[PDB]
């Protein structure tokens, strides 16, 4: 059931914000681990006193780095004579956040028909507002709600290129990498309730329930035509091992972004040149499952995957989950930075052709099972 | 004329520690960008719930990468019973440093006979006290006193691997990457007034000034042996151009380290692979001198490289100087990170073979009149 709710026309996730202490050196990272391209910056060379910020595109996949400089830089001026091409962006929010939860998402941002009026829905609706619509050059609107912890989603609406006041990068400084990844697939939080955090959100939002003993419960929240995918997990308490959700708020300082889940064309392809580059400056990836669970992929998807495309998934660590619908192809990166919290997901769906409808074979939590059965037959087999 | 006059017995520059928000993504992108293998970590998984620190290596050079973890994580603590491997760490010291300053070198470590004795006779003498002299696993003693602005020069002496606490890094994490930098050659600070910065510094190592219109006046400051090499620069105001020094001093809000050079046994080579990953993840050089430059090095130092090893130093924008001991080839990168601060130069050194002597060639100060010279010459030119 999709009882298409939105109280505002939303179109599609336009990009995610990390709050870094250097933007530089986290974006360069980035570029060369997920093959993300240099597309445009803000910065000192572009008249912004206020912030660092430089955009690494994959595809429709847009990431967004911003560090605060030294606040003397900017000590005359105010709101109205801004240098600042972000005008929700405020230096001592961003040293808070950043001393408070570390490198991770302060922004998920989606591209609807109208911010102001998506904001002031919302607003109307519940949502807690974080920065109002503010028109940036009579071409694109911005504007901010509290989504959970101190993550807001942003609202961005266009009258008709990143932003005004972003210069798109010199050739020689954007090198063309590209690994496969094309777009965010959703974004996943972590709250300590799950009740009062879905309720909060698909009250200002009109997001409906996307339909779908390991430490969490979670439910996804989706838009009218299911493209906007945000899940949201709560840790349950007492259990054998400690909960993975429960770590996270502990290091995390409370709620915020878990994971990133970017859908590659080419999942096999996107893997091959992570893992190439894992130890020499990229991400590093979780532990393989044991042949067991690759020998129980016949029996799963054997109609999908062929066994030289089952031994693939095997030689790269890559799980597979299926729906009723459709077939999904999963990793996860080790944490991003310092701390055991933010990761990311790279996926790749199989079917629900119709375009292939969003969400297609759900999360992976199927994989909860499989991945638990697969560990005792492999230790039972020893 | 060397005195000979050091206060305490001196070996060689023993690490540079930077202060980071992120010190996984910056020792990452340090790690591809300059060719240096994680060689020790302390962190979480070693225990360690105070801070995260890295260690690259490339022969004798020691960058270590360091950032706070949430207090809470250790709200318990206290000095005696921290799990922090570095005792001079303090949460509050670090993440005011970092918001002050952006990303840069907290510590300029030297290799000491005795850190207690090098500590006391330091302060003896002047030197203002950071961190006292704390022996770890009976077998390494670690002290810091301030340099410059908010930089301490750390002591480190051994009673016979980094230190206490750290692990050394697993094979599969450790790539060994390599391209061809062997060691510190010399870490430059600048500050605001050169002439207090010395009295002070010399004042207290017993340094001796090493022999040596453009916005600075700088001089340096090396020991007994002259293998520990410490220049200083102060602005130089009033001039056409406005100082370097000074855009520094604003930008990183006060005194700070400048530059760090970084010997090379095959500088040809290190500057091919570092030039092939600017644009993938690791740094950018300054722009090249243009071809009267190079036209000009024949009648400089034709009589020291060959023309093919001239038009070499063309191809990857290799300045080149000489003293009247020995011949000087370097470059310099753009910023390290976001803001015009800090920044790194490569350098390799020709002659006073004896071992070779420390500073060989000096330290370029005959390129400012030869860059200028030839960017007009090639301006007539064109
Ligand atoms: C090393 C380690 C330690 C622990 C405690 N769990 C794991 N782990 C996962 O994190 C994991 C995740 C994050 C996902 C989804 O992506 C999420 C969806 O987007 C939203 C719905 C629920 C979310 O879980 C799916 C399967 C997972 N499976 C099987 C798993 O085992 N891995
Ligand atoms: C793009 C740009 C803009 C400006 C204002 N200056 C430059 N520049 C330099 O920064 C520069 C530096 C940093 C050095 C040494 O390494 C230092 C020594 O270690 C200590 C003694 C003085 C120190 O200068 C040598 C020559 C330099 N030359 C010729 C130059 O032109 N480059
Ligand atoms: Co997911
Ligand atoms: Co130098």
């Amino acid at each position: 059931k999709n009882p298409k709710s939105d109280k505002f026309k939303v179109k599609r996730f336009h990009h995610i914000e990390f709050w870094c202490g250097d933007a530089t050196n986290v974006a360069r990272r980035f570029s060369w681990g997920l093959g993300m391209r240099f597309s445009a910056k803000s910065d000192l060379s572009t008249g912004n006193m206020v912030h660092a910020s430089y955009l690494l595109t994959s595809g429709d996949l847009r990431f967004l780095f911003t560090a605060p400089y030294s606040p003397s830089l900017s000590a005359g001026e105010i709101k109205p004579t801004t240098t600042a091409s972000i005008p929700s962006f405020d230096h001592g929010s961003c040293r808070s956040f950043f001393s408070s939860h570390g490198l991770g998402v302060r922004a998920v941002a989606i591209e609807v028909e109208d911010a102001e009026s998506a904001f002031s829905i919302s607003v109307a609706n519940g949502a807690i507002p974080s920065s109002p619509p503010i028109v940036l050059n009579e071409a694109v609107t911005i504007a901010e709600v509290k989504l959970y912890g101190d993550v807001v989603l942003r609202y961005v609406s266009y009258k008709a290129e990143f932003l005004p006041g972003f210069e798109r990068v010199e050739d020689a400084s954007s090198f063309p990498l590209d690994y496969g990844i094309r777009r965010l697939d959703h974004a996943v939080g972590n709250v300590p309730e799950l009740g009062p955090a879905l309720t909060y959100v698909a009250g200002f939002t009109g997001f409906h329930q996307f339909a779908e003993e390991s430490g969490l419960n979670s439910a996804v929240l989706a838009s009218n035509d299911e493209m906007v995918l945000l899940p949201i997990n709560e840790p349950v308490h007492g259990t054998k091992r400690k909960s993975q959700i429960q770590t996270y708020l502990e290091h995390n300082e409370g709620a915020g972004l878990q994971h990133l889940a970017l859908m590659s064309e080419d999942i096999f392809r996107t893997l091959r040149e992570m893992r190439k580059r894992s130890s020499i400056g990229g991400f590093d990836f979780m532990p393989s499952p044991p042949p067991t669970y690759y020998q129980n992929l016949k029996k799963r998807v054997g109609d999908v995957l062929s066994d030289d495309q089952i031994k693939e998934c095997e030689e790269l660590g890559i799980l597979v989950d299926r729906d009723d619908q459709g077939t999904l192809l999963q990793i996860f990166t080790k944490p991003l930075g310092d701390r055991p919290t933010i990761f990311i997901e790279i996926i790749q769906r199989v079917g629900c052709m119709m375009y292939q409808s969003g969400g297609c074979g759900g999360f992976g939590k199927g994989n909860f099972s499989e991945l638990f059965k697969s560990i005792e037959e492999y230790e039972k087999t020893l």
